[PDB]
């Protein structure tokens, strides 16, 4: 606890557990001795909390999910237990630089993005909130690839995480399950029997949460596909690898359905072995006993990821605890609740009847039932109206039969949310229409959050400490608590000492830059950023077309009083995403041309942000000045990454969607850059029919943009390469980058205007800070608590 | 004194008697852990397999060569 | 080839060639004949090559330099023909040590510096690449003389290295040469006579150049003067050492001009049988006749030194072949290319006209109508601007009229290049700005290189063998290689195999230093060093403030913690160069004052190493932690011992000037010790004024060290010693050394600071040897092969 | 190799701070790759790396049994 004896322990690690000394200590094995030193701090509270819900058994929370984008756990740990501090002066002591040690640490990057985020932003509120909260994932043995651009491409890496070993998790081989896959049903008298399955073990691993300051440690377990224990010898060992395929790697796609049978089979070995290890915990709690259930159990479904949980749950309380159907189905809806993240079409999981037969035929068995007595009801309070059986079936007929696993997850779920009030209003009346009008009740909204601990306390420090120095530590726990910062508006000092905080992080963030890439940062420059996943409908294309223009204006006037900018993209692309790569490519391309003319100098740089990730995110986000959440109008369910820039001190330039609807409602309209079509102007331009060759015939910047980027200013070598990249925005652009483009940079003209005026930009930024309480995933889990789970702190 | 050997995920199999015959089944002696192994993670080395040979004047050459990585584990004696 | 064989060669030469046997051998007997054994194999690759180039008349190249800094051959040969390891065991077999038998070698020191041992790495690295090239100078009987330290002062010995013989040198006695001086002029009907002449003979010796590996041995030229053969008979006789001191020693200036006839003899005598040479080459080959003699023949000028090559050609093609003027002129133009070296006033050559006319009559005039025919030009394009004229000519009429032979280089070559980026530019506008703006694309940029077979392989084959384990041998051939070297940043075991090498380094360098100098090395204390020739803009003097500001510190609080030096400064002043005479002086007896003080102990060490030369450079250079690279931003053309160091695992402290600029480009300025005033910083200060009594009035720890060195504090005998050092320092120092001085001071702390961190040291280490590929020759020459002299590998 | 580097090393001391037991012929391989390691990267003669190996290995025969040859 104090000093001294951390200084001692780290050395007892050292020693015991690395079997080394100072003389041969490899900077891993520092990190590790540290890592250790920090992971008995939690023990104590670990057995403890888990004892209390054992003696206590309040209602549970079981968040089911294929992903958490966790990132690194030393520092974290360190805040939320206290311990920062005095390990740093420790490591220091010890003559270490403890940030070295940090950067040692792997990203355990078990997910593609936000919905993976937002998962581990949850256990974090919702350890911090005191919650009998438990996470179930899969331990991926390989999670998001790690990125590299080489001759500006991206090119992709395994990302091979523990190798080097996780202090953070905990086998426990006693809590081991089967899951079974294939086989084929059998109806006999004593019930129904799945037999002839193929059978793939899965081993528990468990993570502990630690909340802020509160003394309670929750759990995030991981399950790993083992082969089962009981032709050539050597090929029969080897093949064991067929099973532990199951959890070997990350489906690294972010809002796209891939139908591989070996996500399907990630989708059920998961669910499976969840729902069985819920139901021991619950069997072997203190509790026909299963009236109980929904009272002592909640398990909510991220996405529809985790759908063949419903039929799971009623294979189990069937054919195992031998229930009516009836009873189990009643268990079941008051069980489950399900979130949807998306309404992208392409994202929308659609499994091919056939795939599932035969991989899981008790499963199909109790899906069509399921629909059967779901349309059954449906004809009874709509005779006539046999289209509608047909849109709100399981079931899709045309072509190849294929699951709609979203209607799966309404029917056997007693809420719904979408996660932001423009995406959940879509989901209630428009995409799930015929749904909300027989349930309205059943659909809700819960607009997303993210942990001020990890996205504030942990990658910005200063803020913090600023924050705190002026309205004391309370909003740490309560992040509504940051509108007492409107209290210092007209304060000159507070507002000097806000912007030294971000020019140290724009400073640190810079050394990052010049050290991982060639290009020298003008650090007074306006710190330009836009990263996330890369997509079409994101629009880190339109985002370029600005930077080229930008680029011409230079070119066209050098004397012309130019608001300097580091112009910052980054964000992994899915392997198979074709025009997503292609985008990269551009990026890179255009940087070079612009990092490299004399005639700009040091008025523009432009850096494709390599490897975006967790880790990555805390150090360039403190470090921005405007952020881009710039995707067309309706296509982002939420967003969070726009939530993390808010609280750390940067503006926004984006369109009304996701939550970016609800930050200018808290924060006010004019304290943002709006701009764009809405909502409604796209539907108008969809009717009447979009026209991209237009905008290029009426505006002169763009048709030189597009000129250079169609005849290869920006790759000589190769005039055509960005030939698919023209021929979609002429014809094939759903996101109508084209559409946005001159309400995109008048807005960002705005923007320039501003930050040459730093007592108004600050000013803005205080309010923006002062308005990003709402978005605490404390708040969005409080939410959920009351109004879905109904289970108190 | 130094032992260097292969670190086998499964060693010599267990045998089970079924029916009057000889059944083998996978020693998977690694899965719950040994306290008795640390790996040398500091100390993985590239081992090359298959490639072709080229004669230069610089010497022969061992090229296009696919590479495995070797980490080692020390187990106290 | 193996050993057996080449026990056998070794014997069989010990016996024909040195007649000696076992028991009456001498050290200098077995040297040379392991010299022989070796020079046997280059022989056969040698004709071939020679025979080669010419049955495929290949473009040729030739560099035409009064200065080849070669250093030693035995050792480099066995590198580049893979020879070293079985030479190495034959000779142990034979109970001989070979490290001693090669320091029985003498270095065939016929060059001052950087530009004569740019040269030298140029020959190798054109002999790697395959190129037909040539280098072509004068064989002086007598090389940089051999310095020794006598009471603190710098003596000169000749040096004397061909007396024992030289294996590796090849007289070609049927290609000798006859040379004129003196005579006059006679325009007569059948052309031009320049009669009456001095004839003096030159005879050519070859030296085989090896390429690394290839099988390619080159050819290195160099001239002897030798008098002619057709009052007292003795006298006469004895007379006839005036025409062979032509080439009888080389001139030991760096960096300055002294026009002295003899030197003027020197670079004629060099200039005419060089292109009557490669005249009869090219006749002799497969070829009005002389239009296919610019695709055949590429001259390169190494500086101004062989500037009468221009009028030299003029005259050959004029007089002898009967060209018409026009034509002849052509032909030069694209004969000729121009390095410009220095930009230092001193430096530049200036010949009085009437020196010139007395003994190049015909030269004279062939300059007259070169300058003629340039000004009628300027006149026309420039009809007012008559000032331009006066900035122009080749002619300087201020007072004793002189000749600027840059402006002669210019005119009668097709390209000029710098040696470093900053340096080219300074040349392209503004010290030539009147010449760029006509002919722009005249102008570029070759930034300097050095070999990495002698500045790696051989110099430190600890080094070599560790990066060649990493990464393979490729990088030998192909320096850019190196890059992969990032690849292990965070090998903890890689960086300590990385800092063993380096410390048996030092550990060797130090038995040197013990034997060679009483002093008592610290083995663990940091190698300070700053080797290079003795001069002012240098500043050593800096470096020697550093050092006794170092010294009060100790003596000031001798308990507080110190990271132990070894300040090490070697090189050699030119013997008329009183100032750099003097500050040797003060090198020597600040030295004698701190090795010898109790209180100082093993803290600090200072060594003046005697005798700075190529084999020496070897020794130091892969045994250095800290090199010195200090002189005034805008003074230093470009560096070549810069980097040396970076490629042997140094770290540089310097200033943004010459090299030292791409230097920091490649591997990140960070990761380098910069300071000081910058090319536009000592530019303001210049206009502004140099007040260095106000740094002396406003640094205490300056004044302490100044009035030491002023009042007598390091010559106590003699008070004054050093007046002419304070008197230069405070009225007239050109490269304001009190200007830097704290800026430098304050690097040399952090320096200090970061050696006690040795992961954070050798891991800068690692990213400086990365980004040193750049710095390789051959990449240099091929810059030169496609944009120059238009030659293929 | 790295260990005998890394210690108070040219080979010339290997066979005499180095003794390799084979056991059996399975490591066999070891003779092979010990000379291409001597002279594909050390760079040693092909008489001085014979000479090194044959004094850093020693075997042992564990059976005379035709099928495990
Ligand atoms: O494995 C030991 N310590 C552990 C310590 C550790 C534990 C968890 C994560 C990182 C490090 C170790 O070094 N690793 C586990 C990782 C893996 O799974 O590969 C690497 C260990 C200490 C020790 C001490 C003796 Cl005397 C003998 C054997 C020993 N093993
Ligand atoms: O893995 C931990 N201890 C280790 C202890 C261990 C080490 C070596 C052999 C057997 C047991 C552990 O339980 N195992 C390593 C094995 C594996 O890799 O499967 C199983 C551990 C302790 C701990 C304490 C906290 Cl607070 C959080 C996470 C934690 N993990
Ligand atoms: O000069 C002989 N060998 C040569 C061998 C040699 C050649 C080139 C450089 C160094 C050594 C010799 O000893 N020297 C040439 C040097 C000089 O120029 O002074 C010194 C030689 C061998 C020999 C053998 C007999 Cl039987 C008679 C006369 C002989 N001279
Ligand atoms: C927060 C976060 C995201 C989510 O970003 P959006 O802009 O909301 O898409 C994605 N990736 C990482 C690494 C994040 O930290
Ligand atoms: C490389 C070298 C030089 C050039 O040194 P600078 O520091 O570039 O002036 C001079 N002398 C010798 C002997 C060298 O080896
Ligand atoms: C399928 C999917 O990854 N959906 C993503 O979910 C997160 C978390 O709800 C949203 O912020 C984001 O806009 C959306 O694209
Ligand atoms: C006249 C002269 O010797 N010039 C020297 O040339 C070498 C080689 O180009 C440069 O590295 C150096 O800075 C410069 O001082
Ligand atoms: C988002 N996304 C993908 O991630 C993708 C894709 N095609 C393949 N992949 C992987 N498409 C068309 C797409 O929009
Ligand atoms: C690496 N890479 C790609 O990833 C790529 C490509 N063209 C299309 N893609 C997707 N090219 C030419 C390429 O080199
Ligand atoms: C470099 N240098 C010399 O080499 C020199 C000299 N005076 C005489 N010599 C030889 N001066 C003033 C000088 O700067
Ligand atoms: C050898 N030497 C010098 O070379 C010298 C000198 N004073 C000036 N110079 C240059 N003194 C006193 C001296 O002994």
């Amino acid at each position: 606890e104090n000093v001294a004896e951390l200084k001692k322990s780290f050395n007892r690690h050292l020693h015991f557990t690395l079997v080394k000394d100072r003389n041969v200590a490899t900077t891993r094995d520092y990190y590790f001795a540290l890592a250790h030193t920090v992971r008995d701090h939690l023990v104590g509270r670990w057995i403890r909390t888990q004892q209390h819900y054992y003696d206590k058994c309040p209602k549970r929370v079981y968040y089911l999910s294929l992903e958490f984008y966790m990132g690194r756990t030393l520092q974290n740990t360190m805040i939320n237990l206290g311990l920062q501090n005095a390990c740093d002066e420790a490591i220091y002591q010890l003559g270490l630089d403890i940030e070295e040690l940090e950067e040692i640490e792997e990203d355990a990057g078990l997910g593609n993005g936000g919905l993976g985020r937002l998962a581990a932003c949850f256990l974090d509120s919702m350890a911090t909130l005191g919650l009998a909260a438990y996470g179930y994932g899969i331990r991926y043995e390989y999670g998001i690839f790690n990125q590299k651009i080489r001759d500006g491409w991206q090119v992709e890496e395994a990302d091979d995480w523990l190798r080097y070993g996780n202090p953070w998790e905990k086998s426990r081989p006693e809590f081991m399950l089967p899951v079974h896959f294939y086989g084929k049903v059998e109806h006999t008298n004593t019930g129904t029997k799945w037999i002839d399955t193929q059978v793939v073990l899965a081993l528990p691993y468990d993570t502990p949460v630690p909340g802020y300051m509160n003394n309670t440690v929750n759990t995030m377990r991981l399950w790993s596909a083992r082969a089962p224990n009981d032709g050539d010898y050597i090929q029969a060992v080897l093949d064991r690898n067929l099973a532990e395929n199951i959890s070997r790697v990350l489906y690294p796609n972010d809002n796209f359905f891939e139908g591989k049978e070996l996500r399907l089979k990630q989708e059920y070995f998961v669910v499976a072995a969840t729902l069985q290890d819920i139901i021991r915990r619950f069997k072997a709690s203190k509790f026909t006993v299963f009236d109980a259930f929904p009272d002592q159990v909640a398990i909510q479904l991220n996405d529809t990821h985790p759908a063949l949980a419903i039929p799971e749950l009623m294979r189990i309380f069937v054919d195992i605890e031998k229930l009516p159907w009836s009873k189990a189905w009643e268990l079941t809806q008051k069980t489950f609740a399900y979130t949807n993240h998306t309404v992208l079409p392409e994202a929308l999981e659609r499994w091919p009847v056939d795939l599932v037969e035969k991989l899981l035929p008790r499963h199909l068995e109790i899906i069509y039932e399921i629909n059967q007595k779901h349309l059954d009801r449906i004809v009874a309070l709509f005779p006539k109206d046999v289209d509608r059986l047909r849109r709100m079936s399981l079931i899709e007929e045309e072509g190849s039969k294929r699951i709609n696993m979203a209607h799966l997850c309404i029917v056997g779920s007693h809420a719904v949310n979408g996660v932001a009030k423009i995406h959940s209003d879509i989901v209630k009346t428009k995409v799930f229409k015929d749904f909300s009008e027989l349930e309205p009740d059943k659909f809700q909204n819960k607009t997303n959050g993210i942990t001020p601990r990890r996205w504030l306390l942990l990658c910005n420090p200063g803020l913090a400490e600023l924050i705190a120095e002026k309205i004391g530590e309370d909003y740490v726990k309560d992040l509504s608590q940051l509108t007492k910062l409107h209290s210092f508006l007209g304060d000159d000092v507070f507002l000097r000492e806000l912007a030294k905080v971000k020019q140290e992080n724009k400073l640190k963030f810079s050394q990052f830059l010049e050290t991982e890439y060639k290009v020298k940062i003008n650090p007074s420059s306006m710190f330009d950023v836009q990263v996330k996943r890369i997509h079409e409908y994101k629009r880190q294309l339109l985002n370029c077309l600005h930077v080229i223009t930008m680029y011409n204006r230079i070119k066209k006037d050098p004397k012309k009083l130019f608001v300097p900018r580091t112009v910052i993209i980054g964000g992994k692309a899915a392997p198979g995403y074709h025009m997503a790569k292609m985008i990269i490519k551009l990026i890179t391309s255009v940087a070079d041309v612009v990092n490299n003319d004399p005639m700009v100098g040091s008025k523009l740089k432009v850096i494709f942000l390599e490897n975006y990730r967790v880790s990555l995110a805390e150090k360039v986000i403190p470090a921005t000045d405007l952020s881009e959440q710039i995707s067309t109008a309706g296509t982002e369910a939420s967003g969070t990454g726009n939530m993390k820039f808010m609280l750390n001190g940067a503006l926004t330039i984006g369109t009304m969607d996701g939550a970016n609807v609800e930050m200018a409602e808290e924060a006010g309209e004019e304290n943002l850059f709006i701009f764009g079509m809405r909502i409604d102007d796209v539907a108008a331009l969809d009717k009447k029919g979009y026209e991209a060759k237009e905008y290029y015939e009426a505006l002169p910047e763009l048709k030189l943009v597009i000129d250079q980027i169609d005849n290869g200013f920006f790759s000589p070598k190769q005039p055509d390469l960005f030939k698919d990249i023209i021929n979609m925005l002429f014809y094939h652009d759903r996101f109508k980058v084209f559409a946005d483009y001159e309400a995109y940079v008048k807005c960002q003209d705005k923007v320039s205007q501003l930050y040459m005026n730093p007592k108004a930009w600050n000013t803005m930024v205080l309010k923006n800070i002062a308005a990003s309480g709402k978005f605490s995933s404390d708040r969005t889990i409080k939410e959920y608590a009351q109004n879905i789970w109904n289970v108190e702190p």
